[PDB]
């Protein structure tokens, strides 16, 4: 990766140009017939002269084509910007999407490096969760993005662990219930509850009504820093811990160990340090969170009165099993 | 990849490192996360996470002891390095600072206005004009034109927005009997002072600190402005031209002299700027009378 050049590696022009085009849905406009800078500008609500400059830059990058008459077109590479593209990439870049909005926080990375605190608040004046809690567009956006994450690393998850033996599973920070949905469908005698904030919890309850699972699945609006529904055989922490600093992480794990007691299990499911540095920084900038190794996970577990008993690889992520220490 | 082309993590990681001058500290002897963070005044745990990302990028080396080192490429982060890249990335540096303005690029695309103000609340030229350091960083980080026009006939020429010594120094050097004055903001003008001073042009070269938007120093046989046109919107320009006119009065000629798609977007981000144009200047101001193309850059004379 050293074969690029210091400056080029630090370039912000191209990444932002791509993000602006994704946001302005430029690719969809030209595919719809709006081909000139003027046509695309009036269609996307932009300034023709300025938009043209951004298009020229993106042509140089190879996403678009421009003939001698100023008529633009999509290259096979540019087709990826279309909102209907099968790879679903435009969504991650749109500044209106949860992650598209959040990645701009990297502009304030110096603050996180100097303080260890999240950069997202320095840019938007509030926490990521608070923002999603106030805006259903952002919340729904983040949920959709997570569903995409579930597909990639969770397919066949029901077969990678003995979920049936749990009897009842509590998904702590379970989102809209996509994971619990997959588990209950495969294991018909299993029951479970989604514990999350109003937003996701409501979406999950809506999901259960829709797929006819409300009978075995329920929802609990609550904070995982507070006492959790006790008595369950297992508590799942799916892509949650990396969102928090050590202090908060142990707080969450501690509430899980509490609820699980001597008889239950706590399952942390996420990419152990074994994504990498890139996601780690994203976690730091967004929430002051972090990617951890199985060892760091063990250190956190001990502090909550828990112990790692096993770690099951399932894809890009792993399932780490913990029980009363 | 597309999501890769849009990555912001690595570019900012690079810029934060340059700003904290991690490479310099390392070369100085601080090779541990805690030691670098101590020298750079950062949070050790967080700094270590940034360095690990840069190790994977190929700028830094890290041994199983926790000691960090610089790779061939990492050497370029040295504020001492010959290529002088550090200046382009240091958030304290002219372009290292304005570049973060790219995060507001959407504003420029939707309106045509500079993004920089949306981030910093002040304009780019305002800040540079207020800090001779910041100013000098942008200039260093950036001839025959005289042998192409009859400057000598002007007698005295006011380089409007003449930045630092620049063109006037070359004009006065090509015409040993011409005199000139650089009109610009405090920042650039200071530099213009040191230059003309060392270049022994004290006798025929002078500097006046002021805005080219209010009454200008009249008299001069000609008022020249290069690389000052695009930095502004039409109005701004004609607004500036009006000043030259009121100081030229067709007794003098107002001259207007004028590669990188990424550089083009930087200009849009920084200034929201960019012959019928100079004519649009002729319309609401001094009338065009010629144009003389030199290489890439032309010279549109008025009066
Ligand atoms: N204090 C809190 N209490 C409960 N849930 C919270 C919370 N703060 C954040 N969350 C939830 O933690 C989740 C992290 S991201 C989604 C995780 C989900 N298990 C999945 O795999 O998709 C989000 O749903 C967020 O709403
Ligand atoms: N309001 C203002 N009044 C005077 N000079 C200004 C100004 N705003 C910007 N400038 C100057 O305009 C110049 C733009 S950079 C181009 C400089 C030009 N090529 C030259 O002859 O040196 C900078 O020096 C900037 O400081």
């Amino acid at each position: 990766a050293a074969h690029i050049g210091l400056r080029a590696l630090a370039d912000l022009a191209t990444p932002m140009a791509v993000r602006v085009a994704a946001t302005l849905r430029v690719a969809d406009h030209i595919a719809a017939g709006h081909r000139t800078a003027a046509e695309i500008a009036s269609a996307a609500g932009a300034h023709a002269d300025s938009l043209d400059r951004l298009l020229r830059h993106l042509v140089a990058v190879g996403l678009f084509t421009r003939d001698g008459q100023g008529v633009y077109g999509l290259t096979e590479f540019g087709e990826q910007l279309r909102d209907d593209h099968a790879a679903g990439k435009r969504k991650w870049l749109d500044m209106n999407s949860a992650v598209g909005r959040g990645d701009l926080g990297f502009v304030e990375l110096a603050h996180s490096i100097r303080t260890g605190q999240p950069a997202y608040p320095v840019r938007y004046g509030t926490s990521f969760w608070e923002d999603l809690g106030s805006d259903p567009v952002l919340s729904a956006s983040f949920d959709t993005l997570m569903s995409h994450h579930l597909e990639l690393d969770y397919t066949g998850i029901a077969a990678k662990y003995d979920w049936a033996a749990l009897g009842h599973v509590v998904d702590v920070g379970g989102g809209s219930g996509g994971l619990l949905s997959a588990l209950l469908t495969a294991h018909e005698d299993l029951s479970g509850t989604v514990l999350d904030l109003q937003g996701p919890a409501s979406a999950a309850h809506r999901r259960f009504l829709d797929t006819g699972l409300s009978g075995r699945a329920q929802v609990v609006v609550g904070s995982f820093f507070d006492p959790l529904p006790a008595g369950a055989g297992g508590y799942v922490l799916s892509a949650v811990l990396h969102d928090w600093d050590d202090l908060s992480a142990v707080a969450i794990l501690r509430r899980c160990a509490e609820a699980a007691g001597s008889g239950g299990v706590v399952l942390v499911i996420e990419a152990v340090a074994g994504a990498g540095t890139g996601m780690d920084l994203r976690m730091l900038t967004y929430f002051g969170g972090k990617e951890r190794s199985l060892a760091e996970l063990g250190e956190l577990a001990a502090q909550a009165g828990l112990a790692v008993r096993a770690a099951h690889p399932i894809s890009y992520v792993s399932i780490v099993e913990m029980t009363a220490l």
